């Protein structure tokens, strides 16, 4: 396998330090053997929940007690349970394009999802009004997948909106907000709400690997109430991994981790993006690229996309088509992902995305 | 500080191989890095699949294919799928007693459980033609918690029941399935199973540790049909995990520690109804006490069932009621659990017994 990885679900292990996780992981199951044996508390061992809130509050600007917060094996599971907290005849509202998993998720569910369509500011707040949803479910920080950062002042028409009415919901996945470059840090939906309409959702798939399965969700105190009322749910994270992660926080692993990171996947962004423009010359047009670990690129081509996909495999190029994120064509566009994509292997492989592109 | 338990719920983490899991996991983890920042196959990597799967044919001659099974971060995330795969209007059925737990996952998805009592052969077949279920929920092999292992008769009821109406299927909790000491292991359902009536569940939670939430569930092909149908799943097993079971089965480390904790249990349990008959002198009565960490026993009082239960809280014995199990009274009978029981404690525990129930 000589393969190039432009994708965006990958993440490059190479730069993740796993012996330092797996010190972590002997540090913690030394300090705590004995309790090992529990199954831990459904929503999560109470110094882990501890430790991420102080960790999201500082980076973030999150607020909330770790009472609120449920973790989590995947914003998948946290999320079907969300489903089961929220009113039953909630109808549902995901941006287009999108996470065609929730959007199937939701629909398997018998739920009414409303497709949302995007703008230059995010999520589409007038096709938000025209359907009239009850829950949101939206990535304000570096949109899923057109890479919008949504600025504060949609941000605040959405809060306005979750705030008119009663049993409304705006559910933040905050994927891909470790990571900022030339943009800084605008502050989470939820730190800027004063209602608590805001289910706040994270993972550390991007942080760390997505293999570890850690996720975690801030629940309004209602919904938490409505939690609570359950009584049989039980936690789907080892405990364990619960406690590396506690460790690998609190032992300021995973500051220095995210530090170190944050400089080198700039770096290859701006690298990527020279090469880019040097090899296509300006006739590709990127997109979303201020944040988060992928951009858009679109080019112009008789070819379909799904040829252009086709033979980018033969070429060994791993990238994906935007099309596959209709929930419910014109051009080609592609999403570019620099998290697996090797540093040595830009050339090589916007070259191979270049032949790909057209032949030659 | 000086409980004795005679729990069910408790795990050995004294003599449960912490070093043997790391250095399997670390051996893993050198082989498959470069997998680890992507993510698993949704029904868990393939090949922990085929270990599970050669080591279930081989242990409860299970008669399954990888591709047939699903992972499985503990047995109720997999159940609450499951109940997504059977037909929305399925009416279920558990034993009583039996989980609570379960019960309770089920008429909180707003299901109707129907409870199923036990005869002498387990879940009463005769119950299940009165009342008329779906879906059968049970343990054959050492029912939970009576002990009753259901002989092949009743199985083939069972099987012949489902075989008889479209729709009817058959959980098979082989929960407690790695210990059956001085009795030959019967197969498991499954291995009956001509029409495909059986889904097969077992765990590791009991055969290694509760915290580490690895759990998995064999399809028939329709049920499985119905799932590679819905295409947003993702699995929830870290994938650390699976590969340091796998590695942890294939070394040969797990059939070791099972051998060896077999004998362990199978030793101690004798040893407690040696002295449970020595110091009750034939006032207590033991029931299903061949195979599992459990057996049920009954004795002679005045005292409701809570007061022999407070009173051994005042020797500082946890111990568990029959009234426990109830899915929702007229004696007492208890279950007494020797998983994390200290084989210096056994005399001991059956004293404070002796005196728990009576006050002597």
């Amino acid at each position: 396998s000589d393969w190039i990885s432009f994708s965006h679900m990958s993440s490059d292990t190479d730069h993740f330090p796993i012996k330092s996780w797996f010190r972590c992981e002997q540090k913690a199951a030394s300090r705590s053997y004995r309790t090992l044996g529990d199954m831990s508390h459904p929503q999560g061992i109470y110094e882990v929940r501890a430790a991420i809130t102080r960790l999201i509050s500082l980076t973030r600007g999150v607020k909330c007690r770790p009472e609120q917060m449920i973790i989590g094996a995947g914003t998948q599971v946290l999320m079907q349970l969300l489903t089961e907290l929220l009113p039953k005849e909630a109808v549902y509202a995901m941006e287009e394009p999108g996470y065609r998993r929730m959007y199937q998720l939701l629909k398997n569910a018998g739920k009414q999802v409303k497709t949302i369509m995007l703008d230059e500011k995010g999520m589409s707040i007038a096709e938000i009004t025209r359907q009239q949803p009850d829950v949101l479910v939206t990535t304000p920080s570096h949109q899923f997948p057109s890479g919008t950062i949504m600025p504060v002042s949609r941000r605040i028409q959405l809060l306005n909106w979750a705030a008119e009415e009663p049993r409304r919901y705006i559910i933040e996945d905050d994927y891909d907000s470790e990571f900022t470059y030339d943009v800084d840090s605008i502050p989470a939906l939820q730190s800027l709400d004063r209602f608590q309409n805001v289910i706040y959702m994270g993972t550390f798939s991007k942080s760390l690997l997505p293999g570890l399965r850690i996720s975690y969700m801030v629940l309004p105190p209602e919904l938490l109430r409505a939690y609570k009322q359950r009584g049989y749910d039980l936690q789907t994270c080892s405990s364990l991994t619960q406690l590396t992660l506690q460790e690998f926080i609190e032992s300021g692993e995973y500051q220095k981790h995210i530090k170190k990171m944050k400089q080198h996947y700039k770096e290859k962004r701006e690298r990527l993006i020279t090469a880019l423009e040097a090899e296509f010359s300006g006739e590709v047009t990127v997109k979303g690229a201020n944040a988060g670990l992928h951009f858009v690129t679109e080019f112009d081509t008789r070819r379909t996309e799904q040829d252009i996909l086709s033979h980018a495999a033969g070429l060994q190029l791993e990238i994906f088509g935007m099309s596959r994120f209709n929930l419910k064509t014109g051009r080609p566009a592609l999403i570019i992902g620099f998290a697996r994509l090797k540093e040595e292997d830009i050339q090589e492989g916007v070259q191979r995305l270049f032949k790909a592109v057209y032949g030659h």
